[PDB]
């Protein structure tokens, strides 16, 4: 059995692979876009020999990280071992191989959202963004009186079809992206994909809308089997004004009993009205994953927060170094040192911390990370806790 | 329509509005050994005229606050108006009198379970835990590599009798609620009202069982009509040891497909499964809510976060007074002022943040807090938040 | 097989058939309460020689009827054949006989409550009341402007515990009963029976609450499992005011999302509210049945509508004899006659028309009577529909 | 903010707003062909300046009424407020404008079909007839001996497609509607409609078939995913016999276990089988709405019941004059006066009355009609009642 990049050849096969191994595969159309991210030597398959019997990808993306930093990532995805061909260790070397490529051509992390919780681990990746489905049932919901945007005068908020808006949500999505830790730059390619998706299909979803502000957006529609549940696929708000003028419109939809959003924990939209039980948790989840492929240019490339006094200690990753760690005025430095470690952990708590999502404290209480010392985790705690809540951009 | 202290005459016709108000009324066996918590003065009732036709009363309570610093509390329970007069003004009466009573006897605090969320953040209470039920598919659970306690010898969990092991309960109960904010101290007749509910019930609830460790304990009973599913009641540990001893063993039910709790958006169990992802959150909901009677006392008596560098602001709460406050070295100073306000909320905001389970950025996103610089938000994020995760007690 | 009037020995045989034939058996305490009500003669049972196979019983009770008219009425109950022989002539034998000794008795005519729709009509019985289950969402209900009560003062209505006002719920339904059509006398061992199911069973049933006016009473208790609905077992008012204030009161029932009760179709509920459709029907049944026992004594003893005018007709009863029926001035005379008849319809449809619930129209428009003449049956519909209400009393 | 009549170039925005408005909008080119019944004025819009926020129309009917009046009525439909102006009194400026126009125009009455049950009242609409759902589990439905149409020989109902007899089921619809209380004219333009909603969709309904006798037609289909229930779309028979035979054919349908039914109260199908209890009522509510616009050209242009007594009454509507009313050989007068009022009502309530659906005495028992004379009830109710039963045309 042998392992290579794909010739054009090789695609059709892979397609099948696909067609027949995810739950609900996007189809030759859409996956194609999606693999203009993909670049030269980006993929692996697996031949019997010759028919395809595995593959794997990743695509070239931007994540933003704390302090606004963008780092090139690399996006696992596409990734299959036939049915016919499982337990042979199929998945273990086609990501051995890919990681290989990914840490030779510079990427200081890859990425990920895995299709179950239980694989992804052993290969170093860590859950980093949660992901929150509220549910608002919108017959109760009242604005506290504290809420932005209730005066008397004209609603800034517009209704509108989203395929006559694009220029509008790019421009908005973009600002968005760069400010929030989880965020992912969006290519042409992928508001292509999107908008496509915003139309209806005969035996299949609804039509979208949009409800449009200067400061943000929402893309919502009406379910398939539940006509009185709207689901907002994505709503993206750059002020708090934005935000609440958004939901007050959604909540304005009186065709409607229930208004469910996929958010984060950290979202502000309980406390905009006077009875916060009405936005329920119907459901939670891991959202991205992370494996940092460099320690060293991840640590000192993301930003710190500035309320910890400056500390010094030593880090031992399982199997990716031990480092001397120092972190001062929101900076850190990450050297390579023999000096006894401090703290211990394996490499995918370290992606699972990266982001801010988990608490190191927390960690530690599942002995996931090993320390003698209690200061130590407050200051870890603090130190990689983020200003700006971080969030899930989108799946791939 | 009088408002006055009931006498021993008043508790029959209380018992009976109990009855038919609540969904489930505890009963007046039980319900008069919680009195023996309520001190003299500390129940109000509404007649007509005479029959009772509305009540409310406090106990006598202690909590346990950030930097473990104990604080007498006051605890709302057993208030209820008639069906037949409502919308009357009778809980804003009954409240308003108890809060007087609650002020004048030095309280610094009130607090309370909410049987709906949309009624008390108007008499200044808000939410300051929260409770988050998970649910974890046991046929699947496999503990991770680090997990404490997977060595080779014997187990340090025992499978035992409730009520045959109540000093260990009390004794374990009572070192976890000193250390944990939201901790409350449970009295003997607390105890003994909870061991009778341990008992199986004649077309009832099931018999309890307990697992017991040195250093935690849980108690758990099969669902009275999912047989497959046992609900952990209670689980209190004071070590990470105790804590994952305590989970290999519920995991060790082979009668049971699901394990069920009720607890904080902190618990380390997932961290503890190789599939994170089997530690389902089912349900989540505001547990403990606050109402702060005495701002400069109850800022000054919890502990800050160590982490966070000296600061100075203005803090003003809508109806509680305008404060100078100063955080560092872990303390706070809270002195009157007329100087102008950097902050302002309402009275319930503060409750929310006062344990550390909301972030003030994210009450702030909401303008439940109002300020024009973002760097005070982030020293309060960082001052308000808690070491030791914020969780709760016992429902009252 | 033989059939005869039972002795005291028969009995524990008798309710030995009922355990094992009723979905629910009563029970022998209550089901020998209930024979008090049953006269010398007034049962038969059915041996197989000797056990008992077969058996049908009839109580004396006082039903009235439209012109407030009282008429005694023969209740049949408490009839069963034996698994073991079905589909022998038992049921026709014992219904055979009964009649026949209900008919030498004097009863002019008899009643009960289906337990399936296909079996009575054969036997003369048509259905004669029609409850109705409005199911009401209180979350949402709002009183009309309109609705009585509703002024600035104190209620009327009072919460109490059913067995300690035992002689207003008496009084109250006495007053009732006397007034609308389809009432029952209801004697002192159905008030024993009554207020004993009021008490909570352990495993079974919750306790029952009262909410009690001058002229109007409703008997409520919450849903054994789920404890968000509440059921209203029985609501009595002899005025407006009282049934408004009633609903009022269980509307102020905020522990609970639902509401609901057996009434019937013309129950004002839904207009009281500002939103009719919250009075939802969840569930519509036939509840009294009626066979005219004696045509000529049942068409005289009865009251007509004032509104038609004086008309004459020739009605024949497929085999209960034909007359002359005139009708005027509120009154009917009803004479043998051999002269052609206008009106023809078989002995139950009458029993249906008798009360008022159904339309003689609709009747014919199914072919269940049969006339060529369209004025005689608007004469008919005007005659025989009723002031107030046709209503049931309770189940036997 | 500014209203107006819409012209051509506002129709877009107009189809944007239902669709994004309306629970299952029913399409542009769905809405342009019902549009031709919309007359020149009839249609407002509100836009913000500028985008359309608020829309309204009526369509010019013919609507039946008791006594086989056909008087003119504007049917409002096209309603919507865009979920951003909420709350700004749209709603109330549009129907104000409109019933000015309705009222100039000359229409004695408007109707509609209310999308929630708590909003039109307050604009003066009563809800005026009524809908069932009837279930009829067809595996044990028999006929009764008496039920028309079973003697022994060929069928009178054919079997066929609806698009080949679109002339037959015209003819006969139109004889139903000019008969039977809340008939609607149906013009050619629906015809088109209904018969294109006969065929199958992919992904969507399933192809309707159709069972044609001389004097009645059924239209039903197969559910979309209970493919053992039959709905009947439509029924219209104009003698007894077609409605049975009809029934008789749907019982046929031996591949069902359950034929529903939209249909009226007083529909006689239950009298027809041996089992009553068969047809349930799985669902119950208002259907048509009607304002009463002139309250003496709509009390006069109506028939009324011959059997009451001439009898005069003074009317009162609350802001629609007072009349002297006078009823008798089933014809009104009604005249203005200035006599004491004997019975009084809002609009909303003689719109419920007005096509028999609801009794006087029902709506005087809710507070909704005040008169201190019970006799005067019981002349009401006579004299308004409909001696052909009231029916719900077809939905708008
Ligand atoms: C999981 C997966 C790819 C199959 O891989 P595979 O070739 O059988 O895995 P390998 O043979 O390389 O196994 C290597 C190790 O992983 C483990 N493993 C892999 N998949 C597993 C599973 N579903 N359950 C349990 N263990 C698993 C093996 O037990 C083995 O353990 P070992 O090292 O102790 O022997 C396959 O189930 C799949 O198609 N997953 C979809 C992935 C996905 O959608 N990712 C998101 C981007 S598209
Ligand atoms: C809520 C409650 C006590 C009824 O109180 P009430 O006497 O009707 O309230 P009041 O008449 O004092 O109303 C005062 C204000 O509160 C509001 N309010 C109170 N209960 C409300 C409810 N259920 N819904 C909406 N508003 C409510 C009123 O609108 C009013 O507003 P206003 O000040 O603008 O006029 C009752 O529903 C109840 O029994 N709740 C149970 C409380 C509980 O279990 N607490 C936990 C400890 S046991
Ligand atoms: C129905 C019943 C009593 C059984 O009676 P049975 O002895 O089998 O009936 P018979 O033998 O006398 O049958 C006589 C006729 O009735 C019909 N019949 C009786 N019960 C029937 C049923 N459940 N289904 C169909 N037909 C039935 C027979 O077909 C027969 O028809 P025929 O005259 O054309 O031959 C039995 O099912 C029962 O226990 N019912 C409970 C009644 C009840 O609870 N009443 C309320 C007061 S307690
Ligand atoms: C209801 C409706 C049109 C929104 O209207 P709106 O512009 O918000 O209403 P207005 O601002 O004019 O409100 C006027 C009054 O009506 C009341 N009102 C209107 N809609 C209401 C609702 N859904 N709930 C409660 N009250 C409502 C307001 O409380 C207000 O009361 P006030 O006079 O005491 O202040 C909107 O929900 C809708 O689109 N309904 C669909 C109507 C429909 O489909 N009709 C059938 C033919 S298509
Ligand atoms: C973007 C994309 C794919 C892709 C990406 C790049 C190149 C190519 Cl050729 C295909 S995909 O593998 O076809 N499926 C995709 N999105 C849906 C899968 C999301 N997963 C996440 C994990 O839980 C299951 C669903
Ligand atoms: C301890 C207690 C009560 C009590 C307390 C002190 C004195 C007396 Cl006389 C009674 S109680 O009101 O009867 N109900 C109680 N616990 C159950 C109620 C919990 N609520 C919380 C809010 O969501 C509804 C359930
Ligand atoms: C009062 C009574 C009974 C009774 C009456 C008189 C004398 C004796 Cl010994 C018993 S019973 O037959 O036991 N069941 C009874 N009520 C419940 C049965 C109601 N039926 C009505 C039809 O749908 C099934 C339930
Ligand atoms: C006929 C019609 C519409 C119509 C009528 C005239 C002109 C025009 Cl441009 C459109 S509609 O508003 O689009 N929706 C319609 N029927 C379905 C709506 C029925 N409602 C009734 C109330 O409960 C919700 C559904």
């Amino acid at each position: 059995v042998t392992l290579c990049s794909p010739t054009e050849d090789d695609w059709p096969g892979m397609f099948l692979l696909a067609a027949a191994s995810f739950t609900d595969f996007i189809g030759p159309e859409s996956a194609t876009a999606w693999r203009t991210l993909v670049p030269t030597d980006g993929a692996v398959v697996v031949r019997d020999g010759s028919e395809v019997v595995g593959m794997a990808l990743y695509m070239d993306l931007r994540l933003t990280v704390p302090g606004e930093v963008v780092l090139p990532t690399a996006g696992l995805s596409f990734v299959a071992v036939a049915p016919t061909h499982r337990r042979r260790g199929l998945l273990r070397a086609m990501c051995a191989e890919l990681h290989r490529r990914i840490a030779d051509s510079g990427y200081p992390v890859a990425a990920l959202h895995a299709s179950e919780g239980g694989i992804y681990g052993r290969f170093g990746y860590g859950p980093a963004t949660t992901l929150h489905e509220l549910t608002v049932d919108r017959r109760f919901a009242r604005f506290h009186a504290d809420a932005p945007g209730g005066g008397l005068g004209g609603s800034s908020v517009r209704l509108v079809r989203p395929t006559e808006h694009r220029g509008e949500f790019e421009a908005i999505y973009e600002r968005w992206r760069q400010q929030v830790p989880g965020g992912l730059l969006r290519p042409q390619v992928l508001w292509d994909e999107l908008l496509a998706e915003a139309k209806a299909a005969p035996g299949g979803d609804r039509e979208s809308f949009a409800l449009l502000h200067p400061d943000g957006y929402a893309l919502y529609r009406v379910d398939r089997t539940d006509l009185k549940l709207a689901r907002v696929s994505e709503l993206r708000a750059v002020t708090a004004d934005a935000h609440c003028a958004l939901w007050r419109a959604l909540i304005g939809l009186d065709s409607m009993e229930r208004i469910s959003i996929i958010t984060h924990p950290q979202d502000p939209l309980p406390h905009l009205l006077t009875d916060t039980r009405l936005a329920r948790t119907t459901w939670r989840q891991d959202g991205l994953w992370l494996r940092i492929m460099n320690v060293p240019a991840a640590l000192e490339a993301r930003g710190y927060a500035h309320e910890v006094g400056e500390f010094s200690t030593v880090l031992e990753v399982s199997d990716g170094g031990r480092f001397a760690l120092k972190i001062g005025d929101g900076r850190a430095r990450c050297t390579p040192t023999d000096a006894a470690a401090e703290i211990e952990m394996d490499r995918d708590v370290l992606g699972s911390l990266y982001l801010g999502a988990h608490r190191a404290s927390t960690l530690a209480a599942a002995n996931r990370l090993r320390t003698k010392d209690s200061q130590l985790l407050r200051r870890l705690d603090a130190a990689f806790a983020s200003d700006v809540p971080v969030q899930t951009a989108f799946e791939f």
